[PDB]
Parts: C-alpha cells; sequence; structure tokens
C-alpha cells in the first residue's frame, strides 16, 4: 500500500498535537492530557486508496523534518504571533526539502473560539500567496480535522 510521510509544524500550543491525536484516535487534548509521543502510524482509506500515514507531531528532529513529503503548518485564530510565525516555518521547510515546491497546507486552528485575532481573509490570502490551500479547523470539535489532513495527502498525490 502507498505511504504518506505527514510532519505537522507551528508555534507553541497551537493544537499540533491535539489535530494529530483527534484525526489518530478521535479524542480531544486538554490542559493535562499526555502528548510526549511524537509519532503516529495509522492505515486509513483515503479516495478508495489504502494508505498509511505517519505522523511526525513536532514539539534528530532534522533528520525527521527532512523526509517529510507533506507539512500542516498551523497556527492559531486567536495567537497573532502564531500566524506572524508561520512564514518562517515554510521558509524552514523550503531549505530542508530543498525545494520551492513542497506539499502544504496552511492550517488556522481553534475555529471553535467565539473571539479571534486573526481573520479567515489574511490567512486566506497568505496561502494564496504561496499557492497552497488554507482550511480552518477544530480539535475540539472534529470541524475540518480529516479534510486538513486529507487534502495533504491529496496535494503530495498531485506533486
Ligand atoms: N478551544 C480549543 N482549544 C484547543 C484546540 N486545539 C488545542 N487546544 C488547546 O490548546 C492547548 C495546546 O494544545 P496542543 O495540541 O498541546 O498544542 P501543541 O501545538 O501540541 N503545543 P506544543 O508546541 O507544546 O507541542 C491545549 O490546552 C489544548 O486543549 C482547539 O481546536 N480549540
Ligand atoms: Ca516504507
Ligand atoms: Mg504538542
Amino acid at each position: 500500500m502507498t505511504e504518506y510521510k505527514l510532519v505537522v509544524v507551528g508555534a507553541g500550543d497551537v493544537g499540533k498535537s491535539a489535530l494529530t491525536i483527534q484525526l489518530i484516535q478521535n479524542h480531544f487534548v486538554d490542559e493535562y492530557d499526555p502528548t510526549i509521543e511524537d509519532s503516529y502510524r495509522k492505515q486509513v482509506v483515503i479516495d478508495g486508496e489504502t494508505c498509511l500515514l505517519d505522523i511526525l507531531d513536532t514539539a534528530m528532529r532534522d533528520q525527521y523534518m527532512r523526509t517529510g513529503e507533506g507539512f500542516l503548518c498551523v497556527f492559531a485564530i486567536n495567537n497573532t504571533k502564531s500566524f506572524e510565525d508561520i512564514h518562517q516555518y515554510r521558509e524552514q521547510i523550503k531549505r530542508v526539502k530543498d525545494s520551492d515546491d513542497v506539499p502544504m497546507v496552511l492550517v488556522g486552528n481553534k475555529c471553535d473560539l467565539a473571539a479571534r485575532t486573526v481573520e479567515s481573509r489574511q490567512a486566506q490570502d497568505l496561502a494564496r500567496s504561496y499557492g497552497i490551500p488554507y482550511i480552518e479547523t477544530s480539535a475540539k470539535t472534529r470541524q475540518g480535522v480529516e479534510d486538513a489532513f486529507y487534502t495533504l495527502v491529496r496535494e503530495i498525490r498531485q506533486h
């Protein structure tokens, strides 16, 4: 079966682990729940293709990073700095992959919140400038979580 190596990156506490554990185990990380594990493997069927997903939940990180085939770049919609950090995460990925054209989706997480400081349009516009999809997610409600990871798999297949 086909394999996909996915890497989840982003600033602290944006929800990298929550998104990954929600996709892998269908439960929501809260305050004091374990996010010590950094790697996850899951067999899933995606558009009729049985897929083996390796997911690296980032906190020898560079050797792991270089092997990623696609990247979820995550910020939280109530964390302006995490959104401003995205450009640096993308630049790092581009350098370690040695490519201007890496499968990537921009994820705006925590879209369940009743107040936000990062507007959807400005994330939409940044993603357009990168040529990549933008998906708003909630690891809490599961909204868009499968959409984000599967869209990333589809971007890797398009590559
Ligand atoms: N309301 C809400 N809170 C969320 C959501 N996703 C994560 N959180 C909360 O945000 C905090 C950090 O989540 P976590 O997944 O650990 O983030 P992280 O990016 O893995 N942090 P770290 O860099 O420490 O690995 C936790 O309190 C978690 O419950 C979400 O979609 N909605
Ligand atoms: Ca293999
Ligand atoms: Mg984490």
